[PDB]
C-alpha cells in the first residue's frame, strides 16, 4: 500500500480563483493523515508552486488560441502533471491527484494510462468535459481535456498540447451523474457510442446499478484496472456548495459516497483524482467545510473506509 | 408539432392572491422560447384577463354557495377555459395550460376528453383535489376539480356548473405523489377504486415504476392519449416553496423532472397543466426563481427535453 | 387496543440539557390525541420528575465510575422505567415510551422482553450503541445500553446495574440506518454477527428491502412480536436538526416515515421507543417544531396512520 498525493494547485482551466487552493485545503483537513490511517504509506508530491502560477495567470490574458483561454500555461502545467502522476505509477504507487480545476485530469489520466494502458476511465461529472478546441463557447478548458485526451478536433489543438499521448479511447471511460451537457458535447457522446449514465439512468434505476453499469462498460476483458477522475460538482450543490459550476438536481451526499464504496469494494481502482474545490466561492463557512470535507469523504471512501467492520 | 399555451391567471379556485400571476411569471422565464427550441410552433392563447377577475374576485365575498367559495366565478372562467381548450384540441394542436391554481383543471380536462373521449388523466399532486361541495370544509374549490369531473354529489352541484360534459371516469384517472388527502377523499378513492400512488409507494417500489404503474392504470385498451395535469406542490417545499399548500414530505426535483421524462418517452402524451405556481408566496427571489423555474422545467422535460442526444 | 404512554424525562445519559423536555414537548403536539384518534385507548404513564432528576444530574459530577458518567443515576432511573414498562407490558398495554436520551432503552427494551421473551429488536439509530463500560471513550451511556442489554463486559459493569435481567441476544437485535460506528463497535458487531443495515444497505438496496431483512432476521421463528427503539437522529440532520447526536448523510424524512408504516403494516409491534429530541438544541423555532413532530410523525405511522384509505 503505497500512495502518493499529487497536489496540483491548478485554476488555469477556468475563470475563477480560488480552486487552486484545493489542495492546501484538503491537507489542512487531514487527507494525508486519514490516508495513513487507512494502512497507506503516502507521500506527497508538489508539481509546481500554486502562487507563482495563480500570478501568471492573472495576468497574462494574451494567452489564447480563438476562444480556447490559457492553452500555453494550461499545456505546460498539465504536461508536469503527466510527468509526475506517470511517474508515481512506474514505482507502483497509487496517484491521489488533488486539483484543482478538472483541466488537470489532462495530466492524470494520460500519466496513469501510459503505466496501465488498458486502464478503464470512469468520469464522475455534472458535465461532459468533452468539448472540442474549436467547439467550445467559454473557452475554459477545464471543460476540454477528454476531448484532447481522446485527440478530437486533432488539426485545432493547439503545438502547446503536442506532449499528450494518445492512450484513451472512447470505449473506455464512462461518465456517471451528467446533467449539463452541451448539444455540441450530446452529439460527440452519441457519434462515439460513449457510455453516459446522465442523472436519469440514477432516477431510473438507482446508484448501485449505475455504477454497476459503468465498472462494466470500461472492463470488458474481464476485470482491468480502473481509474477515476471525480468532479465535486457532481454532487447536488446543497451538498457541495463551494464549486466553480454547480447545477442542482445531482448526488445526494449518500449516493456521492455510496458510488466511492462500491468502486473500493471492486478492488481495482488504480487511480483518483478529486477536482474542483474551491473553496473561496463559499457564502458561509458551512459552505467551505461542507464541500472540502467531501472531498475527503469520497478519498476515505474511494480508499477502503467503509461503514461497518472491514 | 403544433401547440397552443393556454393563459389561466386565475386564483378563485383558492385564497391567497399571486397565483394568477403564474403565466406571465413562466411566459418571462422563457416557456414560449423553450417550446419553440423544442420544435413547436407555439401560438400564446389568452382566456380572460387576470387584472379583471382578480378585482372581481377580491371584491365579492357575496359570491358562495355553503362553504363553496366562488362558484359563480369559478364556474364562469373554466368554462372560458374548457371553451378555448377544446378549441385548441380540435384544431390538431397540443394544449399547454398554465395556471393558475388547479381550479382550471375543470375546464382542461373537460376540453382534453371531450376531444380525445378516452385519454387517461395523471393528477400529479400532493393532494387527491377530489372534495365534493358538500363534503368540502375550506370550500375552496382548487380542491374539488375531480368531484365535479366525475359528477359526484351531483344534487349538490351549482346550477352555475351546469356546463361541465361528463367524459372522465374513474377509472381513467390515476394520482401520483399523494400525501394530504383528506379523510372524506381517501373513502372516495377507496370506493371508486381510483389508481392512487401516493409517496409511499414512490418511497416503496421508486418513482420509475410508479410512473410506469400510472401510465398502465388509465392506458388498458393497449395505449390511449394521456394528458397530465402537474400541482407544483407535489414537489417538495424545499425545491418549490412558491406554492399555496406546500407539504414536506414530497417528490425530489430528480423525481419531479424524471417522472416528465418518462411521460414524454412514452410518447402519448396529449395535453398538459402546470399549476399552482404562486411568485407572492416567496421567502427571498430564490424561492421565486426556484419555482417558476422548475414549471418551466417541467414544461421542457415533459415536451421532449432530455439530458442526453435524442 | 390498549396503550401507555410512557414518560422518560432522562437526559443522564448524556450531557446536553434539555433531552428531558421530550416528552413534554411532545405530549404539547398532542401525542396522546393522536393515539386516539388512530383509535387507541390511551393513558399517560409517568415515571419520575424531570426536574428533580435534572437537578440531581446538573450538581453531582462526583457519580462516576471510570469514563462511564452517571452510572448510578442512569442505573436508578432506567430501573424505574423497567419496572413502568414490564407492568404496562404485563397489563397487556401497548408500551410507548418518549425519551428522553436512548439510556432510557436500557429500562424499554427489558421491561418488553421480560413479558415478550422471543420479542425482536430493531434499533433505528445512525449509533450502534452499544460501546462497553471499558471500552467507552465519552463515558456517555445513551451510547452503551446494548452493551449492558446483552451483558458484554460483565466484569466491569457497575453493581447498580445489577437489576438488569439478562434477556436479549444477539441474535434478536438489528440495527437501521447505521452511520458512525466507533471502532469498537464495529469488532463487537462483527463478533457477534448482529444483524446491522447501514446507510450502505439502505443506498445498495433501498429502504423497503432494508426493513424487510431487518424484521427477518429477528422474525425467524415464523413471525414473532417486534419492538422499535428510534433514535430520531437517524433522520439525516436536514430534518432533524434538534439532537444531541446529529450525523449527516442520514435517512430522508420520506424514509424515516416510510420505515415506521412498512413495520405499522406487519402487525406484529408490540412497544416502540421514540428517543433523542432535544428541544433546547434547536437554532430557530423551525429547528425545534420540525423535530418534535417528526416525534409525533413516526408515532403516527408506527401506530398505524397511513397517507391513503385503511
Ligand atoms: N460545459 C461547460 C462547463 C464545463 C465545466 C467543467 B467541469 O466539469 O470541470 O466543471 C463549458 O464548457 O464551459
Ligand atoms: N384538500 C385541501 C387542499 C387542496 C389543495 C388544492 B391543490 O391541490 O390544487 O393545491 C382542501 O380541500 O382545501
Ligand atoms: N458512539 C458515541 C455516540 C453515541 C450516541 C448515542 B445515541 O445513539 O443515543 O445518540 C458515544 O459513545 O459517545
Ligand atoms: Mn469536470
Ligand atoms: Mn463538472
Ligand atoms: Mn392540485
Ligand atoms: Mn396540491
Ligand atoms: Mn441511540
Ligand atoms: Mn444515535
Amino acid at each position: 500500500k503505497k500512495m502518493s498525493i499529487v497536489l496540483a494547485p491548478f485554476s488555469g482551466g477556468q475563470p475563477h480563483s480560488g480552486v487552486e487552493l484545493g489542495p492546501d485545503y484538503l491537507l489542512k483537513q487531514g487527507l494525508q493523515q486519514d490516508m495513513e490511517k487507512l494502512g497507506w504509506d503516502t507521500r506527497l508530491e508538489r508539481v509546481f508552486d500554486g502562487k507563482v502560477v495563480e500570478a501568471r495567470k492573472a495576468s497574462d490574458n494574451g494567452d489564447r488560441i480563438g476562444r480556447v483561454k490559457r492553452p500555453r500555461l494550461t499545456a505546460e502545467c498539465t504536461e508536469k502533471i503527466y510527468k509526475c502522476v506517470r511517474r508515481v505509477a512506474e514505482q507502483g504507487r497509487f496517484p491521489l491527484t488533488i486539483g484543482g480545476d478538472h483541466s488537470i485530469a489532462l495530466g492524470t489520466v494520460a500519466g496513469v494510462l501510459s503505466v496501465h494502458p488498458d486502464a478503464g476511465v470512469i468520469w464522475v461529472d455534472a458535465h461532459a468535459d468533452i468539448n472540442t478546441m474549436s467547439g467550445t463557447v467559454s473557452g475554459n478548458l477545464h471543460g476540454c481535456p477528454l476531448s484532447i485526451l481522446l485527440g478530437l478536433d486533432r488539426e485545432n489543438i493547439p503545438e502547446c498540447f503536442s506532449w499528450v499521448p494518445q492512450v484513451l479511447k472512447p470505449n473506455k471511460i464512462a461518465y456517471i451523474g451528467l446533467r449539463a451537457v452541451d448539444d455540441e458535447e450530446k452529439k460527440i457522446l452519441h457519434d462515439l457510442n460513449i457510455a453516459a449514465f446522465s442523472m436519469h439512468h440514477v432516477d431510473r434505476y438507482g446508484i448501485d446499478k449505475v455504477v454497476s453499469m459503468a465498472i462494466e462498460a470500461v472492463s470488458p476483458k474481464g476485470t482491468e484496472p480502473v481509474m477515476v477522475s471525480y468532479d465535486v460538482d457532481t454532487i447536488d450543490p446543497l451538498y457541495v456548495p463551494a464549486t466553480g459550476t454547480p447545477v442542482r438536481g445531482g448526488l445526494s451526499f449518500r449516493e456521492a459516497l455510496f458510488l466511492c464504496e462500491r468502486i473500493a469494494e471492486c478492488g481495482r481502482l488504480v487511480a483518483l483524482d478529486v477536482v474542483e474545490c474551491n473553496p473561496l466561492l463559499a457564502a458561509t463557512e458551512s459552505h467551505v467545510n461542507d464541500t472540502i470535507s467531501v472531498g475527503c469523504a469520497i478519498a476515505r471512501c474511494m480508499m477502503g473506509e467503509t461503514l461497518l467492520y472491514t
